[PDB]
């Protein structure tokens, strides 16, 4: 379709879902003709896209705001991603489900986009780019990667909420067949399609389901499944 | 500030890999980021060796401005550790500079040995233009172009020396460094370099920077610095 570049804009896609820190990069606005890279930590919302939380005296910020222009950078050796984006600041009536997610992830956040002065990005895809630990690279157009999670929101809140009052115990045997650090233990923060985040200290996790999971009942399947198993199935 | 800088220049030292962001050619407006490993030359620049062929090579050829991010290790909470953003100009060598960063660079990266000139690659150094340092407490440092760097008097032929010695004849006081300090312990750690406020060992791919209890700036100072270190039972208040 061609094959290798669907399994890439896959790859692509699992590798933005198995990480939660990027490096962004952004005109400086202070300092005009050089890039400036800076740290962010992301998840994604609904549509798939990059989310993030940033203060308003942030020199990203201020360079985000004259020329949304960007890119990030992202890890799995090693596989790396590229995304060329347009950030757009969320307008207030996209502010509490960004933050509903979001401070899931990042607990520690909670309230900075009222409290402290903190706002929410999307970055608005482009373009991507996907190189595997092989070299193969592999150019993807804006719509190729980012997959809709029809969880986001209430459905997914229910999910992790009961999952981690309920169900620790599947948590533990999770993280055991995945060997995942056990420093603390694991709760979930949030359950996409193909997969699931668990969060371990500081410390953020995706995965996979053993197949795509359309509606919450095929999602409590493949939790049992992977409760159950002896080894993480595959495919 | 003085604090600032001396902390930036820390991080600088203790890492050794950094995101380089250039304007890129293919798609003009969009900064791009790629990873580079690095080293500091004589007078405490950066120092990468790129491909000819490599995107990032004819992003700085057309525009050499450009930024190096650098931040600690492994971090899970990435805003809870010091990073260093480096605004620069990356300048290609001349051939009468090539030989000692070839020298220096090729002590911190053996596996690249004569990569420029059997392969594609050449020497860049990055002229410092502005510093943005941010503390783990958050607090934003910007810093001229050279509050942060200090020059190495070592670097070269002192250096190589010292380093060549420490390598031959004291790999048992080296062990203890590693033992005292972190740190893996799998190989069989070499010294890289050294500095006048500290060195660098590397295990086995695998850089790591320890200080000295206070600067040294000459070579016996620096003999004196590794001798207590061997002897010593804990690592020392800098
Ligand atoms: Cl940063
Ligand atoms: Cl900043
Ligand atoms: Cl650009």
């Amino acid at each position: 379709a061609n094959s290798m570049s669907v399994e890439a804009a896959k790859n692509a896609r699992e590798l933005l879902l198995k990480e939660y820190r990027a490096v962004l990069s952004t005109h400086s606005k202070k300092w005009p003709g050089f890039p400036f890279g800076s740290v962010v930590p992301y998840c994604l919302d609904a549509e798939g896209r990059p989310l993030i939380l940033i203060s308003r005296i942030a020199q990203h910020t201020h360079n985000l705001q004259a020329d949304p222009r960007c890119s990030m950078l992202v890890g799995e050796a090693v596989g790396r991603l590229t995304l060329l984006a347009e950030a757009r600041q969320l307008a207030e009536e996209e502010v509490a489900a960004a933050a509903e997610r979001y401070y899931r992830y990042f607990p520690e956040s909670a309230d900075y986009h009222r409290v402290h002065d903190f706002d929410f990005w999307v970055l608005q895809p482009v373009q991507w780019r996907f190189i595997g630990g092989f070299g193969a690279i592999h150019w993807l157009a804006a719509e190729r990667v980012p997959l809709a999670n029809p969880f986001a929101g209430e459905a997914e809140r229910g999910m992790v909420e009961h999952m981690n009052s309920d169900h620790a115990a599947a948590i533990a045997h999770y993280v055991e067949l995945a060997g995942l650090p056990a420093h603390a233990a694991a709760q979930l923060a949030g359950i996409d399609t193909e997969g699931f985040h668990l969060r371990i200290g500081q410390g953020l996790h995706w995965l996979p389901f053993p197949a795509a999971c359309g509606n919450p009942g095929a999602v409590r399947q493949a939790l049992v499944q992977l409760a159950r198993a002896e080894r993480w199935p595959t495919v």
